[PDB]
């Protein structure tokens, strides 16, 4: 189709490897672009582990309250929020929030933790239907991003489809499911990403992550205006460790969905 080459010249252009996964629930249509190919999620995978700790707190009323103590040594490379509480405390929906809308890594080891460690993700992914999903590691060795290695990586359609039922299908409870859209609509970090592509009148929730061989990715549940919703996943990794980051190659592949609409 004429999105598909264009996604691939997109792709050639780029100089790396792009994966693209479009569902448009108006009518259930879909866009692949190496669907079925594997990407290290990096920290999109800490929407996977705020929806699980989401659906703990459906059978612990109190567990989003809950106090977690952030000590020195938790920080790892990136505590934009949690660097503020060490040697203090941070609630698990708090630790959910700086994780989400902030990308913080020393909350996404909260949550980690918070489900069993890694294999705990992997479970409650394995639990709403995902096969494809996996989480290995805590942060911040999880965004090795290492070419053929499985850890931390997913595919496309299988996070698009995923991504689709924590936020508009019932793998959560509604009150979970409206928290999780509401997290993902106050992401700060997703401005130069998918939202870049879409026109300015359209809603996005998102979770970028990025991490090495220039790894640049995004998932975001898009709500344009008059139009059911969209779920558009893209990942994008590159051939050498040290690549710096292209949030405009994912724009630029979500303007072309946004075009095939
Ligand atoms: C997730 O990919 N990470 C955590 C944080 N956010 O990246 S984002 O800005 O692309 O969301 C820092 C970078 C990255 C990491 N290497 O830990």
């Amino acid at each position: 189709s004429a999105v598909q080459q264009k996604l691939a010249a997109l792709e050639k252009s780029s100089g790396g490897r792009l994966g693209v996964a479009l569902i448009d629930t108006a009518d259930n249509t879909q866009v692949l672009y190496r669907g079925d190919e594997r990407f290290p999620m990096c920290s999109t995978s800490k929407v996977m582990a705020a929806a699980a700790v989401l659906k703990q707190s459906e059978t612990q009323k109190q567990l989003l309250n809950q106090p977690v103590e952030i000590k020195p040594a938790d920080l790892v490379n990136y505590n934009p929020i949690a660097e503020k509480h060490v040697n203090g405390t941070m609630t698990l929906a708090e630790l959910s929030a700086a994780a989400l809308q902030y990308s913080d890594n020393t909350a996404m080891n909260k949550l980690i933790a918070q489900l069993g460690g890694p294999g705990g993700v992997t479970a409650f992914a394995r639990a709403i239907g995902d096969e494809t999903f996996r989480l290995d590691r805590t942060e911040p060795t999880l965004n090795t991003a290492i070419p053929g290695d499985p850890r931390d990586t997913t595919t496309p359609r299988a996070m698009a489809q995923t991504l689709r039922q924590l936020t508009l299908g019932h793998a959560l409870g509604e009150t979970q499911r409206a928290q999780l859209v509401t997290w993902l609509k106050g992401n700060t970090t997703g401005a130069a990403s998918i939202r870049a592509g879409l026109p300015t009148s359209w809603t996005v929730g998102d979770k970028t992550g990025s991490g090495d061989y220039g790894t640049t990715n995004d998932i975001a549940v898009i709500w344009p205006q008059g139009r059911a919703p969209l779920v558009l996943v893209t990942y994008f990794t590159q051939p050498q460790q040290n690549a710096e980051s292209r949030r405009d190659v994912l724009a630029s592949a979500a303007r072309i969905i946004a075009e095939g609409l």
